[PDB]
């Protein structure tokens, strides 16, 4: 069986792992290959400061919620492993900041220690009038592509660096299943006008006195589009921009001051952090996941094809339980094929 | 009038603020000094990792715990302020991890959220089957020993570096009034068989993904003796070593591993953090501590000796109630000699 995974984010290679680990020992050549247009430092996952947190209000298909839990309960059964760091894998406690009283998530269990803010709290955050305090974890984005790479190369899951220009072109070249994890680019391979780009814009910051997370939310603003800033491991991100339909891949100066005058005000400590760098990266909006097969009709006969792509603002927060899907879909393929 | 201060460390530094801000408009000639046999780099304050939480039982002096409310509230005060950093001063929440069930700290409600850990927290930590969780505060000594210096300095306070032998040899020179702030050194000033050197000995790692401070409780070896993990400002401080009685300022290689060993074992993702520095220091450990006055009868008149020495393992957790309770001890010293 030949397996191309197009796309090297979270997803590709996330997906990629799953589908190895769970089926190398079953099927006699499975061959796996990644393709990507961009790795390791150039994606938008490398974007993310990897902060674990689904939406405020429910999703709209539960599954995603059981998705999100279970790749919660993964990185935490590893949060002592003795390659955490490898991983960027660690605890964050921190702040969620609101105007008014808000129902509790539904993550609510799935944190450790989730409670809401003592007055004492909210005083350090005068603009704010209510909000939660919970302990978390942060999967560095860049880290652990890197990571996901080497237990990929060791399995012999080999990285080819090229654009796909259609499902066709790789269903040709022999590919029996096509994991499909080309993020916000996915439309480029099949229409799909339900993904649009959450442009995001962030600041890699130093303060290693920051200790806590802090994301505020606003109802005028919108999802992440009120300032938030997530220390990460060597740097701290300071954030807030969200703008759907953007796809200028490009710093702006104006997005730039709106970060750092929301951060400032909301810690005034961050008023000397010495600026590292800025990044802009593209958020897979979309109603939900695009996350099921599709016989694709190829040539004398079809080839199968597992979407796994629209991951939108939580990408790092979900792509485990989604990557166990998409390994069940693999397997149930190779049920239908009966080369179980 | 003319007032010697006898300590470069938190409690003679934060002291002479506090009398110099209190004092300086009310007294014509009100000249401050400091003399100190080691400064702002080379004291014990500067070992210390700064973490603000006193004992666990309730103190003797039921004033102490007033002392050390006084000091959590003025720097949460300041937490946001544009010189923060300049003081070491941030929040930090964390772990107490103990075996058995057992009474919660009478300072519970002057932290921050504090609470008992749920048991999947607990079972981050398999050696500990029960504990708290709170948000706290770090004064990073040195930082904060450099601020006031400035602060003093730029209040016209001078300073010497010299061994005083005697109260008197200060007091023949000129003093009207000694306070004394010289730690674990009092002794060799005035007879005080409770003062005590509680040693210990701290490593700096480089570990920056540590967000939580863990501190661990067993009884069979006491306070201050079983593995801490601090994460400071640019490093990571790791600990656990009380020693009463030894005056050995020499990092022990018996010592090192016991710690090295014991913090490995907490939090496994240390055992790949790089060892940047090793330091030794002596606690004024006393039954408590003594803040008060003293005729010292000299010549024709006597002067007077503020001493404030013996906050053994939590001299920065309650350095500014009483630098507040010396300046006002050192008020009436004022009003008696009609200077009001
Ligand atoms: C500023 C910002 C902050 C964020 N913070 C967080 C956070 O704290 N927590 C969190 O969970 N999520 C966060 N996210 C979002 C999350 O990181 C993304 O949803 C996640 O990375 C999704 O993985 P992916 O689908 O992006 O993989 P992608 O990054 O989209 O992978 C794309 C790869 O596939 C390749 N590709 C695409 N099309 C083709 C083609 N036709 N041919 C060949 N190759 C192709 C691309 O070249 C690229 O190499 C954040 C996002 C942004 C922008
Ligand atoms: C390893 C370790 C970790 C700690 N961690 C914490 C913590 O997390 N939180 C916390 O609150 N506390 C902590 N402590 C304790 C705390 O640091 C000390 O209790 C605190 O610094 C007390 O202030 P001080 O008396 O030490 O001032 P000192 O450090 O004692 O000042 C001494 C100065 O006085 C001078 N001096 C002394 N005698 C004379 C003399 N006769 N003539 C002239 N000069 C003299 C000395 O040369 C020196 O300059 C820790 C202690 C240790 C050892």
């Amino acid at each position: 069986m030949r397996v191309v995974v197009i796309g090297a984010g979270v997803i590709g290679l996330s997906t990629a792992l799953c589908i190895h680990e769970r089926y190398h020992s079953v099927l006699q050549p499975l061959d796996i290959k990644v393709y990507a247009d961009r790795f390791t430092p150039l994606t938008t996952t490398d974007v993310a400061a990897g902060l674990w947190q689904p939406y405020l209000s429910d999703p709209n298909n539960p599954q995603e919620a059981d998705w999100s839990q279970q790749t919660f309960d993964y990185l935490l059964s590893h949060v002592h492993s003795p390659n955490a760091e490898n991983l960027g894998l660690f605890l964050i406690s921190g702040y969620n900041l609101f105007h008014e009283a808000i129902p509790d998530p539904s993550w609510k269990d799935t944190v450790l220690g989730f409670r809401k803010l003592t007055p004492r709290e909210l005083d350090m955050f005068p603009d704010y009038g209510y909000g939660w305090f919970h302990t978390s974890l942060i999967l560095e984005g860049k880290n652990y592509l890197q990571w996901l790479t080497e237990r990929l190369t060791e399995r012999g899951v080999k990285f080819f660096q090229r654009k796909v220009e259609s499902f066709e072109e790789v269903a040709r070249e022999g590919a029996d299943v096509i994991v499909n994890c080309t993020g916000v680019w996915a439309g480029a391979l099949q229409r799909d006008p339900l993904l649009q780009p959450g442009r995001g814009q962030i600041m890699k910051v130093d303060a290693p006195w920051m200790k806590h997370f802090i994301l505020t939310h606003d109802p005028e603003r919108g999802i992440y589009n009120s300032p938030y800033i997530i220390p990460g491991t060597q740097t701290v991100t300071l954030g807030g921009i969200f703008q759907l339909g953007n796809w200028s891949e490009l710093n702006n100066i104006q997005d730039h001051n709106t970060i750092w005058e929301g951060c400032c005000r909301l810690e005034p400590t961050l008023k000397n952090a010495r600026i590292i760098g800025e990044r802009t990266g593209f958020r897979p909006v979309r109603p939900q996941i695009r996350l099921e097969r599709e016989q694709l009709r190829t040539g004398p006969s079809n080839t199968e094809v597992i979407h796994n792509y629209g991951h939108g603002g939580y990408g790092l927060t979900i792509h485990w339980g989604c990557a166990l899907e998409a390994a069940k879909l693999f397997g149930r393929i190779l049920e239908e094929k009966k080369l179980s």
